[PDB]
């Protein structure tokens, strides 16, 4: 008693698949650097007070990842973002606990625009 509860107790093959593929439809043909980073916002979400605390509440929360408007979620996860969605399980955040990230390009919120940058990788400039 009195541990970590609030969160998962690790991540099951189901939840590693399921953000695998998310991570995939947010940046395939990035950096590696920025699919570890969409990992992390992953998990950053998660382990937040201010998103759900399961790994299906924060992926299907609505409009937050592209790959499942886009109906890219039931399929056998690409290799290396199954492989940065492992390393940001193990520790890896490059966004230092980023929440929010967009493309400066097409960003249109004043909110987010307004958050202090934490950094860009690749397209993305990561927000919290």
């Amino acid at each position: 008693g009195g541990g970590r509860t609030n969160v998962p107790n690790g991540y099951s093959q189901n939840d590693i698949q399921l953000m695998a593929n998310a991570v995939y439809g947010e940046s395939r043909g990035e950096p590696y650097l920025g699919q570890v980073a969409v990992a992390a916002v992953i998990l950053n979400r998660v382990t937040s007070a201010s998103f759900p605390n399961t790994v299906s509440g924060v992926i299907f929360e609505p409009r937050a990842f592209t790959a499942v408007a886009d109906g890219q979620i039931y399929l056998t996860p690409n290799e290396t973002a199954k492989k940065a969605v492992l390393d940001a399980i193990n520790g890896w955040d490059p966004t230092g606990n980023a929440l929010y990230y967009f493309n400066p390009d097409t960003a249109t919120s004043k909110w987010i625009w307004t958050r202090p940058q934490i950094k860009k990788i690749g397209k993305h400039i990561f927000c919290k």
